[PDB]
């Protein structure tokens, strides 16, 4: 049926049989990556060709590979093989994880290290993470893991408050040696408890709060057919779900009377990052690349009713693949539902003696993922009036460490001994625009301030320019909060009646960029992340602002790549990537359990419609 | 009962009586503005004295008075005459607006512009706003209005589509005397309506929509006491109601634990200018001041239950005084609710196999107000983590001019021939501040990026810096988006359990201020607008940004004369006024009536709590 409709279990299933078949997936291969690629651009598939990209780990260190399929021709389109030292190490694989507390169980560099600190090592977990690109050289080419420890004093424990500083393992995850044990000292474990679901912590429950109930008494006004398309209220969209990605939105068009106006053919955040800004070298290393690295879409959480999604939800159970090809289903992995949204248009007036009062409403796609000791929340909104907007919500327990006794430039305290290292959490949004089709171009608009003299005697006039971003060495932005910044996307050939080209402008939040050096191992990793707006001419292989392969991966791909191509992005087909994230100093409050924290990105019509679309919002 | 309750119509009236008994409110006076008096300090002399300020008005152009009562004595304790061309002028009354239509009817020379364009002058309606202060020297002590007008085809015809451009008239509405006419040139009148409750423009309404049922089958969690005490979720305040504010909320406090622990004084939109920037003579005098001039609690609505407030509401109906002293009651001008707010915490804990999680709640307290062609809702939420927030919502009708030939550098084209003049909408919310007590300070602080080096080998490291502002002529500060710059306020003398000093965050959208040129008149009048954060030590007198009479005022008024004084913040009573606007270029779909638009601000708590305050939140 539609080419975007969800990759179902019977074609993933499909997927690894072909594999096989192909000689692709033997014993010794694993999945570090599936997903259903997008229809070719004008006309690369005659009725549905349904592809999948694969990425094939060998357990035994043969080298990689990638791998499309054609599900509906049972197909290898292509298979190459991979020189990760060169292009990037796949994704971790779940099961690499669980490898490094088993491996430093028995290390006697680990267990002197745990004796030394008293600690019983059947009680150290150890949070296994990304390792990086930094100057250990026996890396390059294998698959390492760093692990830090935390001490797990019973079962129900969170072994978060007891982190046990100055110890670090690098793990090499295929050979399952340990390649390094570092001690730069002992640290007291902080010894507080931050048992958030223990009573005498919390103390009695609170007897206040009354119920809310929301209700649709005749059920919601969207529909959903073909699985996952959605139609409500003039909007119509795609919901997709890809396992690296999480919920990806595709071919986002309003109705506009007769005519079906596209606005956006696909969004996603295609990148996170988490950098840590302690300087010390148990931690300095550490950076969560959670779309690149680890995946979002696969640790998705199986969402629960009454808890996570209040209201008449319609939930999604998207497929991805396991380790071995086989089908997994995340059963409420994603949540959709509309939800009242205030006043949306008020006026009354005097001289006709109306009174003029309408309700605003959105249309909420949602999905929360789980990644070590955070967990995300990804929300995309559709409002009645034409604006999109997403919103990132972070939550979880805080990556701790000791704290120095004497205090720290890079780390807050949270409980006696406890600290927490600063970071941040920048965020990617590939737009791949369509304003009422894809010749598109974007132009930075900044206020500008008039001075007063002759046209302007009183010096109340101000104005506001834009400048066309024609190439690409031209379209890589920084916000400028203070003259008004914003970037409008408008289709130079679609007017609307006053002769204007038809346009979309979004909105940032402003929020600071990334801090990191920038001859940093992360600058570079993470080249996207230090500026707000960055325009490319679309093109089938440039799909992340760091590149298909992240894990321990330097620079030399991504972003800064393809801009350097410098084409034609003025009236053409074009993206548009926005860098937004949250700088994280923890504060006491954060503690033992962070409070949803947020931000976020939107855009909003601009000259699109020729008049309110809101006209026939009834009073009901 | 307690002493920041809600006027009562009885103590309207009993001023009324106090007033005419002393012989200051005669048959040529009128009430410009109403106000009860917030407890001073000193809380030790428990006789409760409810006093009320007025402002007397002489329709005779006598000197107007500001008197204060004393309803419990039933005394005037002071009465003073104003000299209006030094302190500026009284706030407009309602009465005095009409009579501008009214007097230019019969004016020869409006007639006559009237006439070259056609226009039958019953037809004709006339905007009276504000006069400002420019080169007008006839005017210093003379109150003005100026007039705009707009073509009303029939009753329910919207007029705002019908500006009648290259004329503007000028009214002495004390000698009721049209003063100027002006007519710079005829400039077509736009003739397409913009009713949007008419059906050839709307069309058929949708009938899409379902219900969405938002109840409460237990009743809300607030109580509200003593008529205007709201206790929700650990939180307790007073809402008041100001004539000139609208909503003002006295005393928030959170009970922690067994301690109840002041945040924030007295909370308050101390004023709202609205500035234009279209150069054209016949609008660039504009700038509204919502607040100081026209008085938004005057305009209260009256919102209906279903339409402009959704699910389990409690309606505050605040009493405000006409221009004689009798008590108006503003039924159901106030809406006061708690809603969902999604996910509060959020934890699926590998280790521990303890899945967590928590819905977030917020209290709302609001009103909306209308200003001739614009409505603004304010709202005032609380939340269960501790957040404070304040939002304000533009909505309405824009206000319009002729789209000129040619084209335009400030203003924008909305209809054919129609245009819509570029404009800002700038707030200032006045906290006085009580962090854990009245001894507090603000530090601003800044992202602080670091060079990769010794210490920060890895050039990942990143820290913050805090500046504390000690006198108030280092109060004076501007955003810095970039920097992640915020400010805290914080108490000296009580520190947490980690044994720093317990505050609160303020984090602003960081929008742009003031654009005016430096030397204009509005940039002198609004000075406040022109930065984002003051800090000023407190005192009773020193109650709005812009001074007690904005009408007409010369400039320096507020802010910029109290931080002239230079006082020690560091540590004393002291109050944050913080500004931020919107910068509006209309935009096709806010005609023919605009969708909301926002901004606001917030504060979290920075290490007020020795941990979470909502680890004792139910799982419901
Ligand atoms: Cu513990
Ligand atoms: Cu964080
Ligand atoms: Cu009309
Ligand atoms: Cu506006």
């Amino acid at each position: 049926a539609s080419p975007f409709r969800l990759a179902s279990a019977g074609e993933i299933s499909e997927v690894q049989g072909i594999l096989r078949t192909a000689g692709l997936l033997g014993p010794e291969k694993r999945i570090a990556y599936l997903g259903v690629l997008d229809p070719a651009r004008g006309a690369g598939s005659e009725a549905e060709d349904r592809r999948f990209r694969v990425f094939i780990h060998d357990v035994s260190g043969a080298r990689p590979q990638e791998v499309t399929v054609s599900v509906t021709n049972g197909t290898v389109i292509s298979a190459v093989e991979l020189d990760t030292a060169a292009t990037g190490e796949l994704p971790v694989l779940e099961e690499e994880f669980e490898v490094v507390e088993q491996l430093l169980a028995t290390d006697e560099r680990w267990l002197k290290a745990l004796a030394a600190r008293n600690l019983d090592v059947s009680k150290v977990r150890v949070a296994p993470l990304s390792a990086g690109v930094f100057e250990y050289a026996e890396e390059r080419g294998r698959r390492i893991l760093r692990g830090l420890a935390f001490v797990q004093d019973f079962p129900e424990d969170s072994a978060w408050a007891h982190p046990v500083d100055g110890l670090v393992a690098y793990v090499d995850v295929v050979s399952k040696e340990v390649t390094r044990v570092i001690d730069t000292g002992v640290f007291p474990v902080p010894a507080e408890h931050g048992n958030y679901t223990d009573p005498e912590l919390t103390g009695p429950l609170r007897t206040t709060q009354k119920p809310i109930s929301i209700t649709q008494p005749e059920g919601p006004s969207f529909t959903v057919t073909g699985g996952n398309h959605i139609e409500w209220e003039k909007w119509s969209l795609d919901v997709g779900f890809d396992v690296r990605e999480g919920v990806v939105l595709h071919n986002i068009a309003f109705r506009d009377g007769d005519r079906l106006r596209p606005i956006i053919n696909r969004a996603s955040i295609a990148e996170m990052v988490v950098p840590y800004g302690d300087p010390s070298p148990i931690r300095s290393w550490q950076n969560y690349f959670d779309t690149g690295e680890y995946l979002v879409g696969q640790y998705a959480n199986s969402l629960e009713l009454g808890c996570d999604c209040l209201g008449d939800i319609t939930y999604l159970s998207p497929v991805i693949s396991d380790a071995f090809g086989n089908p997994r289903e995340i059963r409420n992995g994603i949540c959709m539902h509309e939800e009242d949204w205030g006043i949306l248009a008020k006026h009354s007036d005097l001289w006709s003696g109306i009174n003029y009062t309408r309700r605003n409403r959105r249309m909420v796609i949602s999905f929360f993922t789980t990644i070590g000791n955070y967990d995300y929340g990804f929300y995309w909104y559709l409002y009645l009036d034409g604006t999109i907007e997403f919103e990132a919500k972070a939550t979880g327990v805080v990556f701790t460490s000791a704290f120095p006794e004497g205090g720290s430039d890079n780390i807050s305290q949270l409980a006696p001994g406890l600290g927490a290292p600063f970071h941040q959490a920048i965020f990617s949004a590939r737009l791949d625009m369509a304003i009422d089709g894809f010749t598109n171009r974007v132009e930075e608009e900044d206020v500008v301030r008039q001075t007063m003299g002759p046209g302007n005697e009183r010096g109340n006039a101000f104005s506001r320019k834009r400048t066309v971003l024609t190439r690409e060495s031209e379209a890589v932005r920084e916000a400028d909060a203070r003259t008004g910044r914003t970037w409008i996307i408008s289709n130079p050939e679609s007017k609307n009646r006053l002769n204007e080209p038809v346009g979309y402008k979004l909105h940032a939040h402003n929020q600071p960029t990334l801090l990191a050096d920038p001859g940093s191992s992360i600058a570079r990793r993470a080249a996207f992340a230090t500026k707000d707006l960055w325009v490319t001419r679309y093109a089938d292989d440039e799909r992340y602002p760091t590149g298909d392969f992240v894990n321990q991966h330097s620079g030399g791909a991504g972003l800064p790549s393809y801009i350097a191509q410098d084409r034609d992005i003025d009236g053409q087909d074009i993206v548009v990537w926005h860098t937004f994230g949250l700088t994280h100093f923890p504060r006491v409050e954060d503690w033992p359990i962070m409070p949803v924290d947020t931000v976020g990105f939107k855009l909003r019509p601009e000259g699109f419609f020729d008049r309110s679309p809101v006209l026939d919002v009834p009073a009901n």
